[PDB]
């Protein structure tokens, strides 16, 4: 850093811990016809 | 140094520690047109 005037400076050292986290493996994409819908749309569903 | 009467001297020796500092590389300078104000010097803004 840069110190050019007196004072009081507070700043955080980058060192610790960055965990990192997964990913959810559970979505599956069908592609079909339908009788009606919308059309060329990737819809969400999650229950009948 | 030179002697010549009798008496008390007091020297100091530049033999010691002479520190060098940092500058601030954080200023920049504009330049543009603006509708009215000072023309052609060099203002100085700190804040809007």
């Amino acid at each position: 850093p840069s110190y050019l005037s007196p004072g009081v400076y507070v700043e955080e050292v980058a060192s610790g811990s960055r965990p990192i986290e997964g990913v959810g493996t559970s979505v599956a994409a069908f592609v079909g016809l339908a009788p009606t819908g919308p059309l060329n749309e990737p819809t969400l569903v999650t229950n009948w």
